[PDB]
């Protein structure tokens, strides 16, 4: 048997988001939880190489328009959190250089969090 | 204002999936869509690095147990897709060796998938 169907075939979007590429992340935080210097360029010898991160915007959701279709926002709260991934990184913090873990923001999805604090 | 309810006080899970570390990712599809030889290991100078790639398995939604509260089953398609991302990777892929983006998949989110094809 082969799902195409809700795999390929149907819908994959309910929450929309923008990711510029940044080549001037001089920081961010790593996988320990350090806001380590990330520079931004990559100097490997005698050439440098900017690496393109991910600075992910979060938009109000247009397919849906309102909130999150199926989500109550009343009872819930329909919230596009904004998903981070670990990527690589040659930070000069320690010793001399480290290919380090860095948190960047590569997408927004919503998610119906519980209300409880208002 | 200063909204903390609805960005930390909450609930952000749905949909659980599991990302393990690979260094034998020997090749990936990068962002032209091309399958490209990752190898795995970065060659600096003499010295190799096994980069860390995340292999995400999704898992059924245990947070929800059936499929994912408030998205109907039976209209639309509860479905946890995998959200992949675009690391950078040394591939030897013509010339000699360039730090090209390949996707990875990072995440696993819940998505109301359209009915349309069986």
């Amino acid at each position: 048997s082969s799902s195409h169907p809700i795999f390929h075939r149907g819908e994959f979007s309910v929450c929309d988001s923008v990711s510029v590429w940044v080549g001037d992340k001089t920081t961010a935080t790593d996988i320990k939880g350090k806001e380590v210097m990330v520079l931004g360029e990559v100097n490997i010898n005698n050439s440098v190489f900017k690496q393109y991160f991910f600075e992910t915007k979060c938009r109000d959701p247009n397919p849906v328009d309102s909130g999150c279709r199926g989500i109550d926002s009343k009872h819930w709260n329909s919230y596009c959190t904004t998903t981070h991934t670990f990527v690589k990184a040659l930070t000069m913090d320690g010793k001399q250089a480290a290919w380090r873990f860095i948190r960047i923001d590569t997408a927004c999805v919503c998610v119906l969090s519980r209300k409880a604090v208002r």
